[PDB]
């Protein structure tokens, strides 16, 4: 009903009336949300920083993880991509952070969670909310899935 | 060689992962595109780890570490800019290999009158780095394909038996 190229479209005129400023982390979709943010004709004006980091260890250096928040949770969990939302969004100077962190596949966790289990975090002024989604195919799938459910819940917050 | 993007990542997957090798990528242009094939690889886990990307000018120079007065004097576009930026991403992901791209995808130019479609490349190879800058002919969706291939395609000639 919703390509990404439509809810990019929506989600631009929506922040730009906004004057609101976006920006992301990805640890799971390889760069391919920061792709359809750039895709808008007018990406400049609401999109500037863009993040992709496979490593704990670059979550921790990088986006300020605690490393207690990945013993205790894992870098797959809303708590860790609590922590990836807030840093880049301080990192960014931006209004809004999207944060993604999942296994898009084949292997899953060490732990055994599923491979197609993605943890979201949108962050808007300060305040976060998460989820945990669990998606079907391979991971090219998983991080379409992703891309779109990322893009499509930030445009929903913002009715 | 008339590779393929996938074919080019696949061929610098296995150059670097012989010598341990650690890449990482600052994009400024090109939109994440860069990162996207490199992520693509099946062992891409096994080299490469983080990517920017950035728009602005402030940006550039707050996250990167690119100075005023290098964006001052030749803008971010400019050998100048990309050096430093390849340095700082290079220093940041803590990796052996960077390359940073900076370049007016299009349809508009620089307000200093560079065209359209013109880009600028860094690599930087463990300390040493080569910059390039290209004039790519199309819409800003064929610059940024052209751009990725190129990045890609320097820093495996850079890395080949074959180079003289
Ligand atoms: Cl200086
Ligand atoms: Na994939
Ligand atoms: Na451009």
């Amino acid at each position: 009903n919703n390509t990404v190229g439509e809810l990019t479209k929506k989600l631009a005129s929506k922040l730009t009336d906004l004057g609101l400023r976006l920006t992301t982390a990805e640890s799971c979709t390889g760069g391919k949300l920061s792709v359809a943010l750039c895709a808008e004709e007018n990406t400049a004006e609401f999109y500037d920083v863009g993040l992709v980091v496979f490593s704990d260890e670059a979550k921790m250096r990088i986006l300020g993880v605690r490393p207690e928040t990945l013993e205790r949770f894992t870098a797959v969990s809303e708590q860790t991509v609590t922590e990836m939302a807030a840093s880049i969004r301080d990192i960014a100077q931006a209004d809004i952070s999207i944060a993604i962190s999942g296994y898009a596949g084949p292997e899953g966790g060490d732990d055994g969670t599923a491979a197609g289990t993605v943890c979201f975090a949108w962050n808007i002024r300060g305040e976060t909310e998460t989820r945990t989604m669990l998606f079907s195919g391979d991971c090219q799938d998983v991080v379409e899935k992703a891309v779109h459910f990322s893009l499509a819940e930030l445009l929903a917050a913002l009715s």
